[PDB]
């Protein structure tokens, strides 16, 4: 009896699943630790009551089952580590990319990829019918409407963290939770449902809910997603340090519109220091209102009368995000009064950025080789009256067609860099107000150029230029400077030159016939013109007093 | 007796606080693990001696008390996880922001926010008397001079990590420690003192001390702070991956000046990959010398004779920092020979950056909508002779008054982007030395412009321009080019035109009266001028040999 | 007997090394936990078989020994925390930097630093003979050819993580492993071999192998390195959130060429959000093919016939990297079709970037004060036909010699910022195609300038300019505009002026002698020239019909 007293005081308490017939039996026995040391086959909806205990759940085996294993009544501070979810069903999956990692877009080609596997692809859903037009008709019935996910559901808990989770056809659902985290996800391979979901459609708005670190792969829909979460002014929630690969829909998604009877939208979350690669749809989908065929109202949210569609004060903190390889859109937002910074998007088949934003500011944005499949009208679209400060455009891809690169018709932009085709820029105002003394350095040409283009006049033709051109060859120490203007849609049609052929003189264009009175603009100026009938140059003079006189300028 | 031998070998050792009357009793019994499984009321200054043992302290309950719970003699490698500090006192707190997250600046409005709470605000301190002028007189006595914090103090330990700490009116103090870390702080709500402090005023300079990950909220003073730490050339210390919200003073602070009898300054620390949002004072305060009313000496540090005020070789590694919503200054530094890179500051009421630096380099800085309340003279200030390479200025806010945007009078700057008002730029030298061939693309105007402004002549008026202007309307295929110069403070007063009204000729300005000899600059050039008494143009000619002659140029 | 049944169910299982004579004995007894609670002296090659068990190994003492402690047959999900490796030998180390952190380059000075220590320096290797020319002759024999490392070797394991490792003369080797991680390395001080190595020369290509977080210091060779790893399209491996200090070779290295009988190269890895400071060689060395004296083949990899040298489809994900203080090259790559973004390199003695890349894209690169010791021909070199979009050049250092800043002769570049000497730019094409309306703001001069330089003509002299110059002094409200051209290698030799001396007229240069027919370029233009024998200006006129006529323009 004496040893048992000492033993009870000196040893760490932990129960292990190998000692119990059911997970509930183990949960009931647990006091401090719970070890999952044997695989456990659960039935869909199997529910475990943890009695409000603050438990440290250490997983060293699998939870096996289609459907949801539901954890309830875990005490604040509970931790679940190393969990591995696996379905019983091996579904039919598609793999819409090649052995060289080229996206497949042809429906028949995608159908040909069908195999039964728990990974290396995903179960088709109805969004695939849109993504791969014609695939709905071509998919065999056994590959349509599948619904396989093995989901760990944390239900109505506060202060629970799931660490280093993994699995096959695996999902993680936090339903009605607060102050919960999915930490260092160990590359679970997804199933039919979202891989990581914070859903708060009932009860209080979700808060304190984060994805921190880790990564996921595959899944039929989005990798990390939020419904009805509001981080407060404290920005207590969101996604930080996360990587998503090959989402069947999007890497990171804040839901839009009405789900069930209420709002699925999200406010005041962080989206930072994260990476989304090769999503079938979008990299980051951070809008709150429905784009196509929107609801006319927002039950449970601000009414349309207060904030028009796409003008919600979402107020997310969005910074240092990278996207590569989207088959859809790299980076999507809506809202009014938004800020986003340090966003880099590369090699996307649809728009790099699709921004349904108004009175918003975008700082240091890089959109590099996007809309490569011409899925959208442009590489970056901005609907409302926004500011862009720093915009890198164009990597190494050319564009064969007529699509715009940036269409931001109400936006004021500064600091574009890259080999953009200037005819493919459309903005409200473009300006470099604060440059210093400037030098234009020309390589691979016999001239250097400072060109002007008035887009109201022509988007495709420069209206005037300042050139410097080599006289002779390399090392001559001689160039001529040229000031030009467009006429008859012919760039550089009319020009004044300084030092052509090293002559040390100015070559001055004159009106080729009798100049009309209205040709001269300013007082105390003269305009030379040709009088062919005498082989003479004349001068139309507007005198200092503004009155016109015609003089003889040069004679035989 | 046989079972006890086997049991002692096969089970993990842990003691738990529920088995002991005092925390010291539990600490003394511990060998490997220590579980805090009941709330523990501690008295201020209660000191626990852990006997040099390498302990894994797992907290699943609260430490409750005003004042400091002092942990001593923990072995290297000890870990404390999940600690939760809470005060016994519920103090009076102010909440100087509105339900729309607008800062309150009026003292009377701030006083009206007073409530008794352990969170959602902070206890006033003497710095509030400066921040909210007049508040000292208006605060009730019971809201002044409060001193409530529940602090975990790790004293004179090496290699101790505190993980996932939280609390209410909570603080964490590492006093005289080395190689200690505050890891993944779980959003403790702060009290009167700094939330996370590495203080090494006695003993060896602090080294190896980090804040890694996590976040904090509220507190009366700074969220994370350092005194007398030196990371060495190895840069072994600092703040990485951290978020601070609503510091009563600053998000991250390296102390300045003398504290007690010695230096509180810091060297060779990292400040990287971190975020500070809504501090009442500053985002990052990384200076070492006192700005206002500085000490005349530096006991315990380099003397003023070796390094003048603000010119210490602090040598921090500063990169990838974000600040939004400061009521004070976003980003502050001093030092000589400093580097900072990839700093983004948005929506601050005081200066975005206040840099008391000399011979320092700033790369890729973005200061976006700051000094919004005109608290300072500018949005970014630099005192000494520094280099800025990449500077984004202006989001969507206008400035109504006369404040400068950048005042860096000794600095050389390149790569400004944004809709800056050029009259609000003051630098030593501004240049784009390495641009390629250039095109100026104009949207929303009937002209395109390349302007020149000589700030010595005028900060507010362009001194000359190269324009292209539409002739006719859109699609005309015709424009005129114009070269202009300022006269009588009237921009574009004098100009030469090419192709005005599609005339295909150059319109040339002439001197409106008899030209003085000194009007002509160069040899082998001529200057037309008006002789009104004969209705003639004359030419003042400087011949190739440099001698002047006056010729008749155009006649009736 | 009843208590033993209950005890076996309610307590956590862990064995501890203090109860066993050998580590294998402890490993054999272990079921769940294993505690290292006494220092353990191991012999080189001592091999522990963990029986496929999923073990949680908690280290609170040292593994002491020169050579490798080899862990085998650990179950997937096994974790080793807090491990501390230490050599038995205290070797001779060099410390090639001063007490002011200046690099020592002189061999004799480096030899003078020799001391016996397990840290604060490194054991010389053969690469030091190249790095410090002449040192091979000057090093005492007892400091050459040393081979001290205490290495934890994880051999042929899947799903094993080493967390918070540290040590002295310490190394960590994952040999033939997959899905293994080195997490939050706690600043181990390195020995002779790489500090963290994933080597997969035998068996399947390495995959799922990461360095996540943490830091290392010293070591004779590279801090983190990979051999024959391929992360797949999923990019499942690499280095994220890591810091390397004072690598004896490089911070992060993907091996090049043949090692043994097969390829050591790597594909599809992540290199992100990491920092390398003060490497003796390079910051990030991410090439796959050997630069100097390359192999003529690639056994085990793509043949040269498929992909030429330096043109492998390595396809790494490279983003948000910082390097400071390299004695060699900051950032090195090779490959074809590569992308890298958001790379910042400061204060390197060799090139900031050395890029043996083709058809690759570099976005937002900052190379700030590099090649400071003229070790290479330039600060950034690019061999093949690449695109650079955003390139910051020059901090505060000057260059005294003739070295180029960027030499990227086949590359097209846009968006250079900084005080680069334009004569030190060499690229295929440099352009700013998409700027808006422009203003050149001049500070510290009596003029503002927009210059043109045709590098084919001269790399050192501007070929033409548009100036604005003050007339009178500050506040005069008057300037003159000047359009210039180079002649006889004299910049600004020939010019047209508008408003010189506030005269309100254009000063027009004329040919100083009789103009040749070929001097005039365009029809409907005239060229003034001097007839000295009559003191007359003439006009060489190209009439609207293209025929030449000579007229009298101005007469006495
Ligand atoms: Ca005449």
């Amino acid at each position: 009896d004496q040893y048992s007293i000492e033993a009870d005081k000196k040893f760490k308490y932990s129960v292990k699943l190998s000692d119990y017939p059911t997970l509930q039996d183990a949960a009931s026995a647990a006091v401090d630790g719970l070890l999952i040391d044997r695989d456990y086959n659960f039935y869909g909806g199997e529910t475990v009551d943890f009695g409000g205990k603050v438990l440290t759940i250490e997983c060293k085996a699998k939870f096996i089952g289609d459907g949801n294993l539901i954890f309830t009544k875990l005490g604040k501070g509970s931790r679940i580590a190393g969990v591995f979810m696996e379905s019983t069903t091996t579904p039919w999956v598609i793999k819409p990319w090649t052995d060289d990692n080229q996206w497949l877009t042809d429906a028949a080609a995608v159908v040909a990829t069908l195999k039964q596997s728990k990974t290396d692809g995903y179960q088709p859903t109805v969004s695939d019918y849109v993504k791969f037009p014609g695939i709905e008709t071509l998919l065999p019935p056994n590959a349509k409407g599948q619904n396989i996910t093995s989901t760990l559901e944390i239900r109505e808990c506060i202060g629970v963290e799931v660490h280093r989770a993994s699995g096959l056809m695996a999902g993680f659902l936090f339903r009605g939770c607060h102050f919960c985290k999915m930490v260092d996800a160990n590359n679970p391979s997804g199933g039919k449902d979202g891989i990581i979901t914070f859903e708060n459609l009932s009860g209080d708005w979700g808060k304190g809910n984060y994805v921190i670190g880790g990564r996921t792969s595959y899944g039929s829909v989005s990798s990390a997603q939020f419904l009805r979460n509001n981080g407060g002014f404290e920005r207590d929630g969101g996604v930080i340090g996360f990587t998503s690969y090959r989402a069947g829909e999007s890497g990171v998604k804040t839901w839009q519109g009405t789900v069930g009877s209420t709002t699925s939208r999200n406010y005041n979350l962080q989206f930072r220091d994260s990476v989304v690669i090769y999503p079938v749809w979008d990299g980051f989908d951070l809008g709150a209102d429905t784009d196509m065929n929107p609801e006319l109202d927002r039950p449970g949210d601000y009414p349309i009368t207060q904030y028009p569609l796409h003008q919600l004060p979402l107020n997310h903190l969005i910074d240092n995000l990278l996207v590569r390889g989207a088959l859809g859109v790299g980076f999507g937002m809506d809202g009014k009064g938004m800020y986003a910074s340090n966003i880099t998007v590369e090699d996307c088949a649809g728009s790099g950025a699709y921004l349904l934003t108004h009175e918003s500011v975008f700082t240091n944005i890089a959109i590099i080789d996007t809309n490569t499949k011409d899925f959208q009208a442009n590489q970056i679209y901005i609907s409302g009256a926004c500011r862009v400060n720093g915009l890198r455009l164009i990597g190494i891809r050319s564009t064969d067609g007529q699509s715009l690169t940036i269409d931001a018709p109400n936006s004021t932009v500064s600091g574009i860099t890259g080999m953009v085709d200037p005819s493919r820029i459309n903005v409200a105002n473009l300006a470099e107000e604060g440059l210093g003394n400037i030098r234009a350095n020309s390589f691979g040409y016999d001239s250097a150029a400072i060109k002007l283009r008035i887009h109201k006049l022509s988007k495709t033709l420069d209206s005037g230029a300042l050139y410097s051109h080599i006289n002779g060859g390399a090392g001559s120490g001689s160039a001529y400077t040229q000031l030009t203007a467009i006429s008859g849609s012919t760039p550089d049609a009319v020009s004044l030159k300084v030092n052509h052929k090293d002559c040390r003189g100015a070559e001055i264009p004159f009106v080729p016939d009798i100049a009309s009175d209205d040709f001269i603009k300013d007082s105390s100026c003269f305009l030379p013109y040709w009088e062919n009938n005498s082989t003479s140059l004349k001068a139309l003079v507007k005198k200092p007093n503004g009155e016109l006189v015609r003089l003889t300028l040069a004679t035989l």
